[PDB]
């Protein structure tokens, strides 16, 4: 069931922003481990002496890299005068955030029709205010409110290439990698208590509960109206055996943030040969692969979706599958992005629902946390 | 004239230390881009509540970095409880150090006879104290005194692996990258004053000015007895039609700090080939190449050293030379290491001053300042 309650426009993600100490590392790193291109920069080569901010692209999946500078720098500015691109940034704000958190995301952007009417109707339903709509050079709109912890929901929209005062990057330095990844397709929160957080981002979106179908948790999934827009949120479950994951990110991360980021690709076999080729010289990581008798399971499960050849294949890569009434989902995880074992990556690719493709489908996955128990238990024999 | 006037006994260059934000971003891309080996750890898989600290080494250089966590993780902690390696380390003078500089240099570590010693004599000599001699697990004792800005000069002393508390990285997470970097050459610090700096630094450590032969600065290389240990510093030149380089960065790093690290390389051609092929996949950047009228220069003033190929194998990658009255210097310098126009690295070659080859040998490159002039000035035709 699908009400379609959205209470304004809502058409995609549109960036993820990451709150950095130092974009230029991060980014880099990100770039060359994720198979993004350097498309867009903000910094103190294009007159912002107010944060560093630099874009990474791979297909619709926008990733925004953003450190501030010397408050000295920009001392005799006011907001009117302000050299800042992004005019929600904040010395204070970014400097508080990455010492309680750690490296993050700051910012879940979407798309909307009208940034202007999404803030006002949010917060007359109850959304915490973050950054007051401001247009930018009369061309775009953008505004926030609190998402969960610091972390905020931020709102774009566009008249008629990011926004104003980036610039594009040099192709010189613009490297053209593609591992295959081509766009978000969900955005997970942590917090404490999830029926609050629901109710309260629920409330001001409109978003409805996305169907579905002890681990250490409980979750449910907010989404907009064509479903495209996905925002999980888990609690922890407290007393089992093994700690809740939850509660260990919420240990470290000082409090409620954002847990993990799917990435859809084209081609999760060819992003997978292509992360974990670059995962010691730079990249990413990856979870332990789940022992061979999950992959002898997966025959019964979803051989009549996979070939064998395509099963030896997810074997090979450490790729999890789960299957829902209408879909299948192919899935792997990273270890931590960073320091902390807070925020991690999830590649994704769904098979399935075609109408295009519609919007969740095979679910997120929570048919693996059964079936990974019982595939150790098989191994171990 | 080299009087031998160090006040202990100094050995070698022993490893840099970097203050992150997040210290696994940054060294996974320090790895990649540098071709260093991911060598040890202290974080919280071996037990560290307190900060995350990552080795990376090709051949004897070490770089360290290293970020804090959480206070939270250890709040029941005292220092006589530490789960710290680095028993200097404090939550709160890490992130004061990148809140105020972003990335960069927190330590220059020299390894010495006696940590202890070194520190005594060096305090009693006008040295401002920064962490007394701690004696690691009856093995190592560290000491730290004030070097310039928030820079300290690490005392390392072995009775007889990099630190207690240091665990060796796993083989499977342990890529053997090498571009043929082989250690550290010199590091170099910017102040506002080159006087006092010299006064300061030569009155604790004994070190002499090592011999040399309007660009924007006033520099001197204090160096230890077997001129291995070399800690040039600048200070920047006012009022030029070019504003001082130096004076830039103590503008954006608010105040001293370290400007550059030399990294000598056993096959600088090598090197420069691997770095510059990653340059935009995650790796560095290197300042605009000399006009070809520098490399037909090059003919008449280092003809006798280098050939014709090696001389156009310079000019491929972009090497400037420079020749003391006893040797001959490869260099090159990267763009800043991170957002800040504040720090970067030089490789360096050198050929000549063979006993070994002795420290120092072929200078500095400072006259590659006019060179690299006359140059641009004669391709301007
Ligand atoms: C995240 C996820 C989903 C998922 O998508 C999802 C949704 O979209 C919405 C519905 C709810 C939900 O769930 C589905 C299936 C998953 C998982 C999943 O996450 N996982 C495994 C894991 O645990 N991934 C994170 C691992 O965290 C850590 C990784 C590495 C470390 C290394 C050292 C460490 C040292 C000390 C403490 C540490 C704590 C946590 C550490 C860690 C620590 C899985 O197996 N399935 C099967
Ligand atoms: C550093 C050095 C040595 C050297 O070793 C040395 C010693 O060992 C001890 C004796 C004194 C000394 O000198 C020798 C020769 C050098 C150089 C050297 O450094 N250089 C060129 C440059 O300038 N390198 C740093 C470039 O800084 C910047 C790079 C890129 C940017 C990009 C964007 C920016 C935007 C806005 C502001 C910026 C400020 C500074 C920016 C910058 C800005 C050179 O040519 N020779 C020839
Ligand atoms: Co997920
Ligand atoms: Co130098």
């Amino acid at each position: 069931k699908n009400p379609k309650s959205d209470k304004f426009k809502v058409k995609r993600f549109h960036h993820i922003e990451f709150w950095c100490g130092d974009a230029t590392n991060v980014a880099r790193r990100f770039s060359w481990g994720l198979g993004m291109r350097f498309s867009a920069k903000s910094d103190l080569s294009t007159g912002n002496m107010v944060h560093a901010s630099y874009l990474l692209t791979s297909g619709d999946l926008r990733f925004l890299f953003t450190a501030p500078y010397s408050p000295s720098l920009s001392a005799g500015e006011i907001k009117p005068t302000t050299t800042a691109s992004i005019p929600s940034f904040d010395h204070g704000s970014c400097r508080s955030f990455f010492s309680s958190h750690g490296l993050g995301v700051r910012a879940v952007a979407i798309e909307v029709e009208d940034a202007e009417s999404a803030f006002s109707i949010s917060v007359a339903n109850g959304a915490i205010p973050s950054s007051p709509p401001i247009v930018l050079n009369e061309a775009v709109t953008i505004a926030e409110v609190k998402l969960y912890g610091d972390v905020v929901l931020r709102y774009v929209s566009y008249k008629a290439e990011f926004l104003p005062g980036f610039e594009r990057v040099e192709d010189a330095s613009s490297f053209p990698l593609d591992y295959g990844i081509r766009r978000l397709d969900h955005a997970v929160g942590n917090v404490p208590e999830l029926g609050p957080a629901l109710t309260y981002v629920a409330g001001f979106t409109g978003f409805h509960q996305f169907a579905e179908f002890e681990s250490g948790l409980n979750s449910a999934v907010l989404a907009s109206n064509d479903e495209m827009v996905l925002l999980p949120i888990n609690e922890p479950v407290h007393g089992t055996k093994r700690k809740s994951q939850i509660q260990t990110y919420l240990e470290h991360n000082e409090g409620a943030g954002l847990q993990h980021l799917a990435l859809m690709s084209e081609d999760i076999f060819r992003t997978l040969r292509e992360m974990r080729k670059r995962s010691s010289i730079g990249g990413f990581d990856f979870m332990p692969s789940p022992p061979p008798t999950y992959y002898q399971n997966l025959k019964k499960r979803v051989g009549d979706v996979l070939s064998d050849d395509q099963i030896k294949e997810c074997e090979e890569l450490g790729i999890l599958v789960d299957r829902d009434d209408q879909g299948t989902l192919l899935q792997i995880f990273t270890k931590p992005l960073g320091d902390r074992p807070t925020i991690f990556i999830e590649i994704i690719q769904r098979v399935g629902c075609m109408m295009y493709q519609s919007g969740g489908c095979g679910g997120f996955g929570k048919g693996n946390f059964s079936e990974l128990f019982k595939s150790i238990e098989e191994y171990e024999k």
